[PDB]
């Protein structure tokens, strides 16, 4: 199946997946003085102190934290979103070197990683139902820089030995993702997709202005997880990034002048 590889990468995703070529199709490159600034766009409101993290898990592409989204524990409001939005999952894309790793990109700049909050709109009942609808999800992406360390991501750093081959999974839990926000929650915000199959055209991104920083250490050791499985030839998990794809007939708005 697909992956990140030559032979079964981003570029020949459209065969199984002929969405990949659609008309809002994620990441995207931010251009900052084309994006239109909307006064109408309210704060983002942030809900997070009472999520419950499960599981840390290696899915063979990333790694994700999955959190009990069978209440409205932590949640996601306000911004260009109309209803409440549960916090499902998050994970990382990153890459090889500190120049690249970052699906979308602001004025062609690449970030050492990126990180997604993955939300879903409590008015469909269940994910499965919302990744069918256009206003299904909401992704906040975070972007990740290389500098000091985060001292709120150290223990998803700490455990990721005992997820570093495909299928692994361990206990994940009092996780607070607080930790993982920047300062700022100022935005820009574009209707796009998942960037891995099936690629829906379900999302609203909402990709923070802010980075954040974190050291040379805590990045590394995303670049030791493994795309193989146990008992397999090594292969090591980096660039699981889609490229910038077309915007077509979209435009950013953002928050902020
Ligand atoms: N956590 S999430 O981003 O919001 C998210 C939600 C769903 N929900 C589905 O109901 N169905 C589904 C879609 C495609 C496949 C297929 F065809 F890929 F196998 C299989 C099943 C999902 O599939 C994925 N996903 O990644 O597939 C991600
Ligand atoms: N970049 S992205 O588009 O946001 C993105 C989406 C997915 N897919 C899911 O999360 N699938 C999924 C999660 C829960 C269910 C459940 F539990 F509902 F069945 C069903 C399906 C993903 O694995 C990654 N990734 O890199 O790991 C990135
Ligand atoms: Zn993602």
């Amino acid at each position: 199946h697909w992956g990140y590889g030559k032979h079964n990468g981003p570029e020949h995703w459209h065969k199984d997946f002929p969405i990949a070529k659609g008309e809002r199709q994620s990441p995207v490159d931010i251009d900052t003085h084309t994006a239109k600034y909307d006064p109408s766009l309210k704060p983002l409101s942030v809900s997070y102190d009472q999520a419950t993290s499960l599981r840390i898990l290696n899915n063979g592409h990333s790694f994700q934290v999955t959190f009990d989204d069978s209440q409205d524990k932590a949640v996601l409001k306000g911004g260009p979103l109309d209803g409440t939005y549960r916090l499902l999952q998050f994970h990382f894309h990153w890459g090889s070197l500190d120049g690249q790793g970052s699906e979308h990109t602001v004025d062609k700049k690449k970030y050492a990683a990126e990180l997604h909050l993955v939300h879903w709109n409590t008015k469909y009942g269940d994910v499965g139902k919302a990744v069918q609808q256009p206003d299904g999800l909401a992704v906040l992406g975070i972007f990740l820089k290389v500098g000091s360390a985060k001292p709120g991501l150290q223990k998803v750093v700490d455990v990721l030995d005992s997820i570093k081959t495909e299928g692994k999974s361990a206990d994940f839990t009092n996780f607070d993702p607080r930790g993982l926000l920047p300062e700022s929650l100022d935005y820009w915000t574009y209707p796009g997709s998942l960037t891995t199959p099936p690629l829906a055209e379900c999302v609203t991104w909402i990709v923070l202005k802010e980075p954040i920083s974190v050291s040379s250490e805590q990045v590394l050791k995303f670049r030791k997880l493994n795309f193989n499985g146990e008992g397999e030839p090594e292969e090591l998990m980096v660039d699981n990034w889609r490229p910038a794809q077309p915007l077509k007939n979209r435009q950013i708005k953002a928050s902020f002048k």
